[PDB]
């Protein structure tokens, strides 16, 4: 009964008209979008649906007033794509979109704003600091202690993050991370199983358990390694991954996340859950997750970017 | 000092390019925006800026291929120009603008979202309520009282507002701001003095005291009517007038507001002061409050206009 109401307007691909993929951008993470793109354009296709690619670049506008679009498909990664700025275009240019409107697309964009959210509705998210100095390097030391985990505000795939665990490769992260974002934050590392949970249309999909021989989750074990290790059904017990998910649907409502998205959970060594960003355009490459949380829920690839479709009949906020 | 400093780079205006002024739009306040447009481009123009105005409509992505444009100056009012669409659009297009950027237009366009946003501050906003059915009339009725004012949660200019004084027109008050958004609140209504505040490149600007005949600062009293009474310097001593700047300052910087910005406060009969909102492209008519403001810590129109454009050569957030 559940998943038919994730199957609820998937029937007929022609009904949803002429769909644009807008992939690629300039943001670091192209290349990964580019795969997305070409992952969930090859699938709409297969599916009977009207749907064609745009690399998105110093062409968009020329090809929005050129191209006739029903409805965009959006699957762009990171700044310029996550961040509402594309989410705010398509409105102007009344084109219906999927996932999450322009407010809920920014603040999750920004780790900082996301998890100052979340800490005044009470909800677990690491201990953490604002680098911009070297002072800011050392307060945040003799604060949170080490090892720590620094990541800019606004990036993805891991791009400019590093696990330090001294002040010499502290400031060497700072000054590493700041080329990709001025805004630079730094948390306490949680050690322990590290999860991953996708939602679709409200509903929470089963999560997934990542581990990696690397120092953790970067971009290498995301995209190139062979190495990483999924596990669905996670090791939970009903208890505590029925936990997981109400943890993931309230951080998911807490910043109006809309159609889909993915969070990014860590456990320590005392069961408890930590909050640590959510993903508005998750990557659907032949390595993403929301594919494999999909099938866990009984949704092959196709069935996966029809539901993502037939959300977008309605509207976003 | 601070007036050196508020018109610091007004002095070339051949310096800031071919200067597009956005007005018009699709939203309740276009017959504002018409008339803010129109005198902003009138005063850029005597200024000597190469300005022209875009009526922005369906015509909007087919003139901005068509146009050069190095910088847009927004002065759309509400929905389409004021929440973030309008900034997204402008930062895919690579244009620079004036203004909050994305997520703080986005944020202070939804009076709810902000109100809660002051909330978990501390700072304080009237108690409230949401309306969606007759029996949230009533329950907001017997936990808030009356009066109370109705107000659609993404309007502006008064529109679809109402002071209400029992169930009756709570009920038909809530049904007419429905018709505007299907998010409508309700205040508690705030009885005293009523101020406003304009903040212009992080500088707080002289406070406003505002009154009419009305029952309250409606769509006529604003627009329209002539007997409405703007009075600068307000009534208030150094002491609480310094206070009600520090508190639009707290209540700006909370929702990330740049650049410049309106916040519209009243005071109750025990001296508190009550945030209402935040305006992130307040008018610019000849009956608006931002150029009263402005004239009065020194300011003439086109000075304003030149020190939103000089503002806007930095970065938005
Ligand atoms: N506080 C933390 N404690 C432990 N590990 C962490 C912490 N923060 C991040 N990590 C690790 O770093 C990885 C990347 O972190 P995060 O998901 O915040 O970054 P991202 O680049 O935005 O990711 P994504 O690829 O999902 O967009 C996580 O998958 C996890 O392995
Ligand atoms: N809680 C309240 N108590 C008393 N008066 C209120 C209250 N809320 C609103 N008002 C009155 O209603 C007017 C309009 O309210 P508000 O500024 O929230 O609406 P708006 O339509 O978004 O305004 P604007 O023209 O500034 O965009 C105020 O100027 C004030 O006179
Ligand atoms: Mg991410
Ligand atoms: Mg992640
Ligand atoms: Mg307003
Ligand atoms: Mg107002």
């Amino acid at each position: 009964l559940c998943l038919d109401s994730l199957l609820n307007g998937t029937q007929d691909p022609k009904a949803f008209g002429r769909v644009a993929v807008l992939f690629g951008g300039k943001s670091a993470e192209r290349e990964v979008s580019l795969k997305s793109g070409a992952m969930v354009l090859q699938s709409l296709l297969a599916a009977g649906v009207d749907a064609f690619g745009i690399d998105v670049g110093e062409d968009l506008l020329q090809r929005l007033v050129e191209e006739k679009i029903d409805r965009a498909f959006i699957i762009l990664h990171g700044r310029g794509g996550e961040d509402g700025s594309m989410q705010g275009l398509l409105e102007c240019a009344g084109i219906p979109y999927t996932g999450s409107g322009v407010l809920a697309s920014a603040l999750a964009m920004d780790k900082l704003r996301t998890k100052r959210v979340w800490l005044s509705l009470g909800l677990p998210t690491p201990d953490y600091a604002v680098l911009a100095s070297e002072d800011d390097c050392r307060e945040a030391a003799q604060r949170l202690g080490f090892p720590l985990i620094v990541k800019p505000a606004h990036e993805g795939s891991s791009i400019g993050m590093a696990k330090v665990g001294g002040l010499d490769e502290l400031i060497a992260a700072w000054r590493e991370a700041a080329r990709y974002d001025s805004q630079v934050l730094v948390e306490q590392w949680i050690s322990g199983p590290e999860f991953t949970v996708a939602t679709l249309r409200g509903q929470v999909l089963p999560a997934i358990r990542l581990g990696t021989p690397h120092t953790f989750y970067d971009y290498d074990a995301k995209y190139l390694a062979s190495d990483t290790r999924y596990q669905v059904p996670c090791g939970l017990d009903e208890a505590k991954e029925r936990e997981l998910k109400e943890l993931t649907a309230r951080a998911c409502d807490a910043l109006g996340i809309q159609g889909w998205g993915r969070a990014d959970v860590m456990q320590d060594a005392e069961g408890r859950f930590w909050l640590l960003e959510v993903n508005t355009a998750p990557g659907m490459t032949d390595h993403s997750l929301v594919p494999m949380a999909a099938r866990a829920a009984g949704l092959d690839f196709q069935q996966l970017v029809l539901a993502i479709l037939a959300d977008s009949r309605e509207a976003r906020g």
